[PDB]
């Protein structure tokens, strides 16, 4: 597979990089993205975002910094974690949390994280420039509902979706205090206005629940997150535009994640050409245990045949993670064909899957 991002020959001389994202582009570009882990593997370091782009489908590609952190601290300053979306007009929107300080986005204060903010840019030209950051969360002028509790949140890792109507759907994660505790949880945000301003959705029914993505299917979303210490992937579904949830049984509990934390994966909808809708979710079988996250695989489902069980269609990665930081992986679908960016042993490497989908197509 080809290396993407290359911990042992880039242009930052970074010693690693996590966290890829990829969208195909409609006119058969190649957009994708990785935190550039400079010092090392640590999540709480030194990140920017690079984005690399191919003109002639994967063979060769441009690199850039798409963001880069708030510049404050030489040690913790980071932007990471991207979520990223095309939206009806093309525009690209990508979403990443934002910090300078030592300690888990999560767990490490009890009040809202004061260095924590979320940062949004775009791109008009089909990610060849990007607009200036845009901070969601330093006023209340951005983002719609936000609760009081917030300790901070972040896009849910991966890609949004675009709704019947062009409105806009973004995973999302939150930590919450409640009860004396910090509690996280999935949840949506969405936007109406091609991304200028968001209203936040109401949080999955169980915590532990953080990154994921959610794909559209007649009206509704269905969401498959990563649901900690669970063994699997939970799933839910909302007819309300992410208001309210219940458990999405036909996924619900079907994609097993092995023993101890959970793990970052995708999940996207084709829709053959027999008109059956289809959802395709990358992640590691993690069958060697905890962050080992061996074998990121890509499973099935066909919500015109949900009789039929999940399918392993393949393994694009079948090799154990880097315990220091694996597994996450990014799948992207656009007119017939179907490409992956996943973490390998400190790279990013990339696949053109679009074979696996001819032989799910059928034709």
């Amino acid at each position: 597979p080809l290396i993407l991002f290359n911990k042992d020959n880039n242009i930052w001389n970074s010693k690693y990089f996590r966290i890829p994202n990829i969208q195909l582009l409609n006119d058969g570009t190649i957009l994708t993205f990785s935190d550039i882990r400079y010092n090392g593997p640590d999540d709480h370091a030194y990140i920017d975002i690079a984005s690399a782009r191919s003109t002639d489908f994967g063979k060769t590609w441009s690199y850039d910094i798409a963001m880069k952190n708030n510049r404050i601290d030489s040690t913790y300053s980071r932007v990471m974690d991207s979520t990223t979306v095309i939206t009806n007009t093309g525009r690209i929107i990508l979403i990443a949390g934002s910090w300078n300080t030592n300690g888990n986005w999560a767990m490490t204060t009890s009040t809202r994280r004061s260095d924590w903010s979320v940062q949004m840019i775009y791109s008009d030209d089909n990610g060849l420039t990007w607009s200036n950051k845009i901070d969601l969360t330093k006023d209340s002028s951005k983002v719609k509902n936000q609760p009081s509790n917030t300790i901070g949140w972040l896009g849910g890792v991966g890609s949004g979706i675009v709704m019947d109507d062009g409105t806009i759907v973004m995973p999302a994660q939150i930590s919450l205090r409640e009860n004396n505790e910090n509690n996280y949880y999935s949840l949506i945000i969405y936007s109406k206005d091609n991304g200028e301003t968001w209203t936040m959705g109401n949080k999955v029914p169980n915590s532990n629940t953080s990154e994921n993505m959610v794909i559209e299917l007649d009206g509704a979303l269905i969401m498959s997150t990563r649901y900690d210490y669970s063994g699997y992937r939970a799933a839910y579904i909302s007819h309300d535009l992410g208001s309210t949830w219940e458990i999405y049984e036909p996924l619900n509990g079907k994609v097993l994640t092995g023993k101890g934390s959970g793990c970052q994966g995708s999940f996207i909808k084709a829709t053959t050409s027999n008109g059956h809708r289809i959802g395709l979710i990358s992640a590691p079988k993690n069958t060697k245990g905890e962050y080992i996250r061996d074998n990121i695989a890509v499973y099935m489902i066909d919500f015109d045949d949900l009789s039929k069980r999940v399918q392993e269609i393949c393994i694009p990665y079948p090799k154990d993670g880097n315990k220091l930081g694996g597994g996450y992986s990014c799948l992207s679908f656009k007119n017939s064909h179907l490409s992956i960016v996943y973490e390998a042993n400190g790279n990013i490497e990339y696949q053109d899957l679009t074979p696996y989908y001819s032989l799910i197509n059928k034709q």
